[PDB]
């Protein structure tokens, strides 16, 4: 599924992301825009052989099992393919664990590079929330 802006923001808000660990809704929507372009089916292979999955590009070295990343942990305890679902529940559950891990949203390279310190409210302007 390719989410619309507002649509995604509403689903994220409904799953408890607004202000989760102090990151307002703008942040998560901005991170999704730049990580996946709002596409739940996005995958990207890294040179280390691991792969990023889904709307939040969650990585197979630590967070999910894809059965082709040697020496990987499955910290969110799901197959990676569950991350590519229409239903963002599993991505959101896993993200909440990634974001509590001590680094915050700096775990996502596109957030750090493209969202961090920008006006993130704009990603939630004009949306019925
Ligand atoms: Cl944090
Ligand atoms: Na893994």
């Amino acid at each position: 599924k390719v989410f619309g802006r507002c649509e995604l923001a509403a689903a994220m808000k409904r799953h408890g992301l607004d202000n989760y660990r102090g990151y307002s809704l703008g942040n998560w929507v901005c991170a999704a825009k730049f990580e996946s372009n709002f596409n739940t089916q996005a995958t990207n292979r890294n040179t280390d052989g691991s792969t990023d999955y889904g709307i939040l590009q969650i990585n197979s070295r630590w967070w999910c099992n894809d059965g082709r990343t040697p020496g990987s942990r499955n910290l969110c305890n799901i197959p990676c393919s569950a991350l590519l679902s229409s239903d963002i529940t599993a991505s959101v559950n896993c993200a909440k664990k990634i974001v509590s891990d001590g680094n915050g949203m700096n775990a996502w390279v596109a957030w750090r590079n493209r969202c961090k310190g920008t006006d993130v409210q704009a990603w939630i302007r004009g949306c019925r929330l």
